[PDB]
């Protein structure tokens, strides 16, 4: 599996809040990481930062020591540019990604998707064709409307209900790990 | 006939040789101006300017007066969110756009695209089912080449002979003012 992550580096994710986010994503890596199993970061905003490719990670395979590191970015979201690059460059074949192997994007946002000239429609279809499996977290109050949770049940892979988990707030993330964990086991074995 | 220009703001335009295209349209609206005639302008860089909408044009239909103010933008060239916002903004019937109306739109830049989230393969297709008629003016020494002309080709309509123009230097937009006019008048008459 090439397993990759999508993470939300907006400046409306306080510095520790951020700092939990960070803390979440190392231990699922170690927790879902098998033997031919490779990861990948980056995170987003109104910047795109590659923390890495899973190219690297298997010549470093520690998601302490890679995940450690990663510096806040503070602008806006741009969620869909943000699907587009993880699809065109980290799920590359230059960058460690593998062509017999599943793809799967893990994606963290607290906001919806503010000023992004690309839409869902622009990247989404293009993400089903490689066959990119998407999982989506989605934190906080931002995500309480009867229409934020429609962006959200949009960046999901259908059925919705299984790829959306919309918890409370950056500590209770730690709520769903068992989760986001087994359903990512059970299409491997 | 609802009939648009873009025009690039990008900072490789020289100030003089702005005011040489803002010249430039002034006249060409003023020689395609008929009763039934609207006109629309947007200057784009990595920014978007709508200078004049479609009902806002017949407010002060006066081409000159309303070129007069524009200044430069600046930025670098995303043209194709420029051909999107012209598609999905100006060619909108709450900006005063008709229904049974034909759709014509100029672009004017003097360079490559560059840094845009987007890709022609994004705009092009919305503008084909909208039914606009393009018409490609390629500025400078950057459309110098068997490459960067297959810019111009795929911005502007088929075949590619009839749409596209290709000038030197701002100062010389002149010499193909009078081949485009006509152009313009061969859809109605
Ligand atoms: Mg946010
Ligand atoms: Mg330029």
């Amino acid at each position: 599996s090439d397993i990759a992550f999508l993470i939300d580096g907006s400046g409306s994710i306080i510095p520790h809040d951020f700092r939990r986010m960070k803390e979440f994503v190392s231990t699922v890596m170690e927790q879902l990481k098998k033997s031919k199993t490779l990861f990948s970061l980056m995170q987003y905003s109104e910047e795109f930062r590659i923390h890495f490719t899973f190219k690297e990670f298997q010549n470093n395979p520690n998601p302490r020591s890679l995940v450690k590191p990663i510096t806040q970015l503070l602008g806006r979201t741009h969620t869909a540019t943000g699907i587009r690059k993880v699809v065109r460059e980290l799920f590359n074949i230059t960058n460690g990604a593998r062509k017999n192997a599943f793809k799967i994007l893990v994606v963290i946002t607290d906001g919806e998707k503010f000023g992004d000239p690309l839409g869902y429609e622009d990247v989404i279809p293009e993400a089903d064709r490689e066959g990119v499996i998407r999982y989506v977290i989605g934190v906080g109050d931002a995500f309480r409307s009867e229409k934020s949770r429609q962006e959200l049940n949009t960046i999901a892979s259908k059925p919705p209900r299984d790829h959306v988990f919309q918890v409370n707030n950056f500590e209770a993330l730690k709520t769903i790990q068992n989760q986001l964990r087994e359903k990512i086991f059970a299409i491997e074995g």
